[PDB]
């Protein structure tokens, strides 16, 4: 019951069947400031892997990929006017999309934060 991550840099935490998704720190930081948030349909089918989105600032796009199979059940409507909520608060309020997700072992698969701590000690050393 705890934070992992993805290699794209993205985090989800889970609870009751349900993850929220967003980008970690590292990666709203290689973004800066973001100008708009693509976000998917409510009721959107997504696989592991699956594009569902994409965040644009003055420097790049970043696309979204999703961390696990399921069904998407909430955007963030917050981010339509306030898209910088992303790089404010980047694990609370500018989370992206939440999903029930379908298939509990791919969580096995992600990064613990202790993993996703060395990986970025490691790329930035």
């Amino acid at each position: 019951s705890v934070r992992k991550f993805t290699e794209k840099h993205e985090w989800v935490t889970t609870e009751n069947g349900v993850g929220t998704v967003g980008i970690s720190n590292f990666a709203q930081e290689a973004l800066g400031d973001v100008v708009y948030c693509s976000l998917p349909e409510v009721g959107t089918k997504l696989n592991k892997q699956e594009e569902f989105g994409a965040l644009e600032s003055v420097k790049a796009a970043s696309e979204l990929y999703s961390p696990l199979s399921g069904e998407v059940t909430e955007i963030n409507k917050a981010l339509a006017e306030n898209p910088g909520l992303v790089n404010k608060s980047c694990y609370e309020d500018g989370w992206l999309i939440k999903m029930t997700f379908s298939n509990p072992s791919e969580l096995d698969e992600l990064m613990s934060e202790e993993a996703y701590e060395k990986y970025i000690k490691s790329i930035e050393e």
